[PDB]
């Protein structure tokens, strides 16, 4: 599995022959059936990180999105991620917006999307997650955890409920919730973030969450968009504190569009992911972590490519970092990629390991 011969050929050479959703859709059979290049970088004692009430091997995961059902669980292990998050999964089963819905913008390194939230539902991932929920169990306690995102249907008349039923369903089988609020294609969905509407989601959320018991009570973390207003960014950290939430995932897709984009496909409606979005999502990470005064664990996304990429957001107040459209472009090997530049960069600048850089740049 040459990082190189990916990144130069094999990938290049598929999406030359298939479309975006093709080409996804290919990725999930083949890391379901493991058909992957071997991950020769071996995790070391540096890039452990103690967080959210576990233990992970590496704080390098898949970002939601790519297993939108759960369908690849185990194979995202296998290519070496320190945790895996699927979803986003909807109450009921829905189909999500026409095709085309996801575009590749090569020259900016970015992708747009707007499939729309389409999932199999939560009794359909309930079932798939069920299966192997004991191996999940050791695979977390080894280090290995699992987050499953909430999204809510479209044609829902009560958001709130909608996911408070992916708590109760899902969330006995997850080490770490996700209330996704910040999808750009889903009507309405972004209001959710304001402050008084947000307080009384999150309450309703938090409720269904405590009533679960003890082995089966996960995290609950809150997926915010990196085009919020100072104001929004205010009202979060002051709801995230009020309530006790346990953790933040900054951030989702961004519905600007940064001047310098050359895609031919840049004004297509739906999220901006990749390079473009890069250091909107550090800053925005950079600016939580500091309304939060660092008390509230941060799950950096959005652009990270590199080592140097994962290690800014994490100085910047990340605890883990996550990553999906590096993984498009790259393939596989970029996993190990970022895991063996980022432990090299922890120790030239001096840190024992990715705990002692968390947070870094503000105390400078
Ligand atoms: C094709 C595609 C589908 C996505 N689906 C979801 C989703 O269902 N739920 C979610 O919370 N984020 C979703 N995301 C957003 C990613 O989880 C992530 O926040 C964002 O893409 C930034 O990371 P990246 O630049 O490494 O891709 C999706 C992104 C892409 C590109
Ligand atoms: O999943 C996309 N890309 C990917 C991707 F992430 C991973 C991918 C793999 C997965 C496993 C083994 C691989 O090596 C092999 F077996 F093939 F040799 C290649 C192939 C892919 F095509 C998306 C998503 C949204 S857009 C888009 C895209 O533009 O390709
Ligand atoms: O499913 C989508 O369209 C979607 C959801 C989300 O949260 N983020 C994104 O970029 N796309």
């Amino acid at each position: 599995g040459d990082e190189r011969f990916y990144a130069e050929h094999l990938m290049p050479t598929l999406q030359g022959l298939l479309d975006p959703e093709s080409a996804h859709r290919l990725a999930v059979r083949f890391t379901s059936l493991g058909l992957l290049p071997r991950a020769r970088f071996q995790d070391s004692d540096m890039l452990e990180v103690r967080v959210l009430g576990h233990k992970f091997r590496n704080p390098v995961g898949i970002a939601a999105g790519f297993d939108k059902h759960g369908e690849a669980v185990d194979g995202l292990y296998k290519m070496g991620f320190g945790f895996v998050e699927i979803g986003s999964v909807t109450p009921k089963p829905q189909e999500g917006n026409p095709r085309p819905r996801v575009f590749r913008l090569p020259e900016d390194q970015a992708v747009i999307n707007r499939y729309g939230f389409n999932s199999h539902g939560l009794s359909v991932v309930e079932h798939r997650l069920r299966a192997r929920q004991q191996k999940q169990a050791k695979l977390t306690e080894d280090g290995l955890p699992l987050g499953v995102n909430l999204g809510k249907n479209k044609t829902s008349v009560d958001a709130a409920e909608d996911y408070a039923e992916g708590v109760r369903v899902l969330g006995p089988l997850a080490d770490y919730l996700v209330v996704n609020v910040s999808s750009p294609n889903t009507a309405g969905l972004r209001s959710l973030q304001g402050k008084a509407e947000l307080r009384r989601l999150l309450t309703k959320v938090l409720q269904e969450r405590d009533g679960l018991r003890r082995v089966h009570r996960p995290a609950v973390l809150v997926k915010i968009a990196p085009d919020l207003t100072s104001q929004d960014k205010e009202d979060i950290a002051s709801v995230v504190k009020e309530l006790g939430i346990d953790g933040l995932i900054v951030t989702n897709t961004t519905v600007s569009r940064p001047a310098g984009l050359q895609g031919a496909l840049r004004s297509e409606t739906g999220g901006l992911s990749g390079k473009p979005l890069r250091d909107l999502s550090t800053q925005t990470i950079r600016e939580m972590y500091a309304l939060t005064q660092g008390r509230v664990p941060i799950i950096g996304v959005g652009g990270v490519s590199s080592g140097q990429d994962a290690l800014e957001k994490i100085r910047a107040g990340a605890s883990l970092v996550q990553l999906y459209t590096a993984l498009t472009f790259w393939g596989p090997p970029v996993v190990g990629k970022v895991k063996r530049e980022l432990e090299a960069l922890l120790k030239e600048q001096g840190f024992g390991g990715v705990t002692d850089a968390i947070g870094a740049d503000h105390r400078r």
